[PDB]
């Protein structure tokens, strides 16, 4: 699984014109099912299955219309009495922009205690739906927070009592990471196999999911091949800091966006990620403070007059970053009619400045507070760069004002960047947990709990931001949520198996 | 103004012209440039406040929010109270919290009293204090201090424009003043300010004339609707439609909400007629039938109520069904159950009050207000406004709004106490019976309740909520409208706001 | 940071009898390593590591004997400056004189400047820089080595690839080892030694264990002092928030050894009183009240204390009671009543305060020498050092106490250093007084004061080699108070507090 | 070759203060060239020329820095495809402690056969670099062994086909002995004249090499004068044994160490060598078994009570040896702070014991196996004595443990001692060759090849030992390799000519 193999990818695709034709036929049939009459709860379950299979992109309009009709109903008898239905309706409506109040769950609470009634401690699907629905909550929605802790504890208790292996796998999967926090492409790969074993499974939807996944995978294989050839062309692959960073970066980009129509944007994002990995090793280990300061100054000024001062192992990544930023800016000028080079140069400069600040603290024995560390670390995570670039390459009618606003890191973008940083720190000198430990003296386990609380808080803010008015539109909103999901999935070897399963091996038909 | 024949004629001949619209959009672009353009921060705050007072905030909301965000170094404002109070008020008004401790510097820690000639400074402090919440004692003290000082300095002012402004603030703070009426008054006041921006003044005059033309068309349609219903021929509520429409203008004036405003005016007109029917015209047997028919939404027996009562009940029934259908057609959600339910609840509240009056009951203030908040008719008006404006309406949301949660309840209670203050047994009398206190002390107690409920409404605005615009503005604006309407004089306000254009 | 918390300290100790046993076993092993044969440069480096880790108190005689034997087979170090400098610094630090001419061979005869080749060895530059602070006045070769090594280390700091070495270089540039407080530097060095390539695991483990054991003693001391402070009731006074914890940290800088816990606590008590009284004279007190406070202290007669208000009388009585208790402790343990000396030194300190207040109330602007002659007394170190001498000197007598109270050159240098160090770290102070005396700019004046710091240190270094009536541990107290001042005046004290006093080192 | 002349040497030196000043000026210029930018192949060739001229001691640090930078240049295009560059880089890097794998030569091998391709048996310098590089190989590196045999056969074939006399001389010299096995001082003298006639010669380096040679020669002349006076002082000059033996020992010692700063150690080594020659003759010819047994027992006990039992001709060498060993131990005590008398006495005891064992085998008609003969002969050659003494007089902070370890026969020292013994036996009743002949009955020619194979094997072990971790450091490492080189040089009259050329006659300027 080296570069010679990756460059080869995309030459021979398993999919055939017959497979694509059957896929478009099944797509029409699935569209008919989605818009066709169905019992409301059944429709909600089907729509959820379509989303879980990674097919929401194909039927986005039909799904939204169907949910809207199911929402504006003067008859709530079908769902109000049982929690499983109430939770499924609450989650799907919120996920598609239709607000459902938390008060919908008061009936299931003890008025005196305020805790959820134990009568649902027995139904696994009821607990699973409540648990998933609790992650769509906003700040101050204490009913949802109680549902979260209740369902989490109950699912942990009932996990061992489950007899059906498929259900046990589903429950363990949800406990590990809720659907709301799971990367769409990877979850789609897992769900195809899980959905196959469900008793109430729809063969047409399952077949379409397998065919569409294989067809999209062929696009991904071609992109892996082009990116691998690009990386070898740059020569960063022969550097120590590259390692398997290029393929890892592509996997992260797959988590951010997997749709075929965004292949060019995805390739550019993967390039930025690969550069991030190589420069990360250069600043963290290889570079000397004098060399790194020169690297940062060169980036801030966009002047390569002294690159020749730096040694080859440092100069080559700096020039590759410079050339890539210039190419991405030119691509933006050619396709979107807006020169993006000033923004790409600025975001790389800001990222390098953040690295310089951390290196200076590491060299001066400073120990920052959690808020001080995070203010720099949200920038240093590299996502501000990734999100701004994604906005520049996808926004409709780009302008200096719009790019400047996104570059300002408003609350919606800031929440995502902070989440990526804290999630990364959670998975593994001084990180969020250690900074908090020094700030409060608390034990490592309690500090980790505090950081986890921050994770939940930032997700609540992201969820509310999706409902607030915003200048952003699709697909930037999805990029912002998906980078967080990709981080959750990637920071819980095993990455080689996920790479082969999602990108290399097709699903057998 | 009080002739249906005259009102129906309106909308046929509009004073505005395409040239006026073009000049309006040119000035609008210039004002946007000024609002987002560089300016000294205190100057920017003053300009943004002036755009609001001219009733132009709807046109430049995002720009203003940004400029205020940028305004939120801090040396220019921390030292001086005039600047501190203006920044505090504007920031709180736009969702940026500013603590009351910002006024700690301008008060002796040694003495719990704001120290003692800036009239504008006192005005800014007074207005900012009404943006205060419960428990913000610094703001409350600043309020009482500024009120006493402004009353004291009112007589020492030589400049008539400033004297009018001070007297106006003493009459009603900006926070409690109806936006459209205040905008009309401020246009003339702003004209006389030395540091006035001519472009902003022109845009304010032009935009007012255009909106007024929209209101004239709405008045014509509503007048024709009223004569079509025939309630105009009945004896009660002489000239109630125009009154109801004026109240609705206070609630919402923006043109894009004309259909919602017309429907709100229709409900108001029905309130005016049915209120007279229950308090004076109807007999207890007739009222009980009217209430039962509304609660069950079955008109089988309407033919038992005499014509003078049957016609209002049927107009109410048809109007509620029409509003519900309009909701079904435009928002894809049948609102007839909610319009019927809120009218049933309102009639039930009337029946309960009539029974208390018929049984010599004297309720406690809390007992009276729990029913009176419903009887004022604002739960009906606010729920209808929510049904007609919320994005993606649902049964859950309508049920929640209909439950009268704290945000809605505060507005309803405020409107009831405000009406009673302006004007059987009311809030003041009920308190007098509950504590035996004198009328003057009781009125002060009610005024304190008004301030308390305003603090709560203000607090609700910064907490997370299911509600968003424009419902949040409907809730605050109905209270402002009540303050304005319950301080003849309505004919002069009618001609000035609805009929006569501002001369150019 | 909370008095309830500090009083709570000492209730639950992390250390266990097994940990103590393992500590004494490792101690024996470290003793064996310190006295056993080893290559000379390696031995010097090991001894230096022992000193930086704060273990010198445990292994002091073996270190002195080893250096004595090392002081005739001396060829191993003459060739390289790094070894020469390490030998010079450690020998001077341990009382074995080494002449400055030992570095002339590495200097250019014509120019008199050091050869640029030593710029290649980072370790070489570090040893030269540290060795330059052990110099006396007139040792110009050492002074040149100082300026040279400082400039070279600044130049090579950015060129270092090893992060641990880079951290060490930046730390030395911030403050040389000679000027760093032993306990705080020991805490910092423990972590660095783990990441040093040439680390001894037994010594490292012992350093971690011994630090934790000493920390338990400090926690108990903090608890005792916190209960004492609340008992006095000065905690509820508006003045001197967290004065007690800052004073205890300062005492830790002055002396950290466990056997001196009682003396350290008394020093901390004096410090806490100083913190409270400073606010009373500088801010809270009226001229009439302060003049009365000073007269009461001079007479050691409290008949008129009730004239003062409660907020000012309380600190005066607590100071009076504390001084009487410290004097009694001296009488009971050392068989010599120290109350006259504690009363006299408290009198001389507040009179100082009165003299400064007189300058402040009459708009006087003193010359630097005039200001410092009073300010050395006002900093409070004469009081702290005299009390420390009274509580530690062997067979105390009136003559010995009078001599120390006279502020001879060795004590005076430390007092002046502490006052100027405080002024350097923080309306006329030492710097401003110089600015008025010479009209020079603030930037030039700061350099002049820094020069004074180096000069006074040179005098202290020479005094350590001159014959003196003073012996240990007073000599260490005198040097350590200046080191404590350098460390404390470079918030951040909370970060040093948690690391040194509250949280144990994980094993 | 007369003691009066040797004692006379050192009185009048040809060098002048001007010559030294010019030497230090040229030294700075050569140092500048060594650290200055240069073409990579040119730099490798220049460093090789500096080493061949015997100037490595002067620029040891600059050479190490230059080679260190050359190993991580990353740009490998200049050497990866050229055999000459690949071999030169491999040899120089290994010689300076930078490991280079044998696989670097696979590209130049025929994949099917595994033999080297004939395509490069035309270029003489290419073959020369390959041949020299092959002697830096370790055991199990069959590629290097093949390179050795291939290049040797090809160089023999093209030697007669070479037209350029300088190239023909270089090829003939390499065939006689590779650079790796050549004594540094003697090779430096030989190379100076050849380098002058090489087309790509650096005049500054040539001049510095000639000047430094003259200065070092003056130091050696002074050493010869002192040693000659010491020898006449001992009075073993007039004894029948070891005629003209002292100077030979000094010449041999020059091969072991030639640097002027080690003159004192070199003089002591020369003294030991002279004593070895005289006592060797005493045991082999002059002494009776009774006298030799007494000599060995007296040496072993280090008790001279019975010296008067021995005749004057034997007592004088024994006493001179006793006084010299005691003096060397005292010198160690004075300069290194460690009394070395027990070690000098012990190594002389071991050497005499080895002589006694061989004489006993000779008197009992024993025929040892090759391993049996070598086990004693490695001690009898006298290199264990010379190496232990050299370690005692130069190691930093000597200790009983280090001296005991060196006195032991660990792999690094033992390999060198065995090599010196087998090389000496190869050059000249039963020795290594005859012992093998008796052990296997094999013919003399096959036996000589087997011993040569042992020489190659032990050299491979020495090369690996230099790369293995060791307690030993410089200059002991150099002494251990150089004693082997000195043996190769001394055993294929001609030594008188080499003496005059290296020690007496200066290079004309
Ligand atoms: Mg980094
Ligand atoms: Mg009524
Ligand atoms: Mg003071
Ligand atoms: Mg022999």
């Amino acid at each position: 699984w080296d570069y010679d193999f990756l460059q080869s990818l995309g030459r021979h695709s398993s999919v055939t014109e017959e497979h694509v034709g059957l896929a478009e036929k099944l797509k029409g049939e699935v569209k008919s099912l989605i818009t066709g009459p169905m019992e409301p709860l059944a429709k909600l379950e089907f729509i959820d299955s379509v989303r879980r299979l990674g097919l929401k992109y194909q039927f986005e309009t039909e799904m939204k219309e169907a949910l809207a009709n199911i929402s504006k109903d003067g008859y709530d008898s079908w769902w109000v009495d049982n929690l499983r239905a109430t939770a499924l309706r609450f989650r799907l409506l919120r996920e598609n922009g239709i607000f459902v109040p938390q008060d919908v769950f008061e009936r299931f609470q003890n008025k005196e205690t305020g805790k959820f009634k134990n009568e649902l401690c027995e139904d696994v699907k009821g607990l699973l739906n409540l648990y998933e629905a609790s992650f769509l909550g906003w700040e101050g929605e204490d009913i949802l927070d109680e549902a979260r802790t209740f369902s989490t504890a109950q699912l942990k208790n009932v996990e061992k009592k489950i007899s059906s292996p498929n259900l046990a796998k589903i429950v363990h999967h949800a406990l590990d990471l809720p659907l709301h926090w799971r990367a769409i492409r990877y979850e789609a790969r897992w769900f195809i196999d899980i959905y196959e074993d469900e008793e109430d499974m729809n063969p047409t939807l399952l077949k379409y999911a397998k065919l569409d996944f294989n067809i999209v995978q062929s696009f991904h294989q071609a992109e892996i091949g082009r990116l691998a050839r690009w990386w070898v062309g740059t020569g960063l692959d022969k550097l120590p800091f590259a390692r398997n960073g290029l393929i890892q970066s592509y996997m992260y980009a797959i988590g951010m966006l997997f749709e075929p129509h965004l292949g060019e944007v995805r390739e550019m994002e993967a390039k930025v990620g690969a550069l991030i990995s190589t420069i990360d090793d250069v600043y963290d280990v290889y570079g000397t403070m004098e060399e790194l300061e020169l690297f940062t100054d060169i980036t801030e000024r966009w002047d390569i007059n002294r690159v020749d001062q730096l040694p080859r192992n440092i100069r080559m990544p700096l020039l590759t970053m410079f050339n890539t930023s210039n190419d991405i800016g030119y691509w933006a000028l050619k396709e979107r009619g807006f020169n993006g080079i000033p923004y790409t140069a600025k975001v790389w400069a800001d990222q390098l400045k953040s690295y310089t600040k951390e290196a200076k603290w590491f060299h001066e024995g400073h120990k920052p507070t959690l808020e001080e560390y995070l203010e720099n670390a949200l920038v240093s995570i590299g996502f501000p760069n990734l999100l701004v670039t994604s906005y520049l390459l996808t926004v409709d009618n780009p302008t200096k004002e719009k790019l400047d606003y996104v570059d300002s890191l408003p609350l919606f973008v800031r929440a995502s960047c902070i989440l990526c940083r804290i999630i990364n720190d959670l998975g593994t000198n001084l990180k969020s947990i250690q900074c908090y430990m020094n700030e409060t003296g608390a034990s490592q386990e309690v500090a980790r709990e505090h950081i986890e609380g921050l994770v939940r808080m930032w997700w609540k803010r992201l969820n509310k931001c999706l409902f607030e008015p915003s200048p952003f539109t699709e697909p930037f909103l999805s990029f912002t949520i998906n980078v967080v999901r990709g981080s959750h999935f990637f920071y819980q070897s095993w990455t080689k198996n996920q790479g082969m399963s999602v990108l290399i091996h097709p699903i057998t038909l």
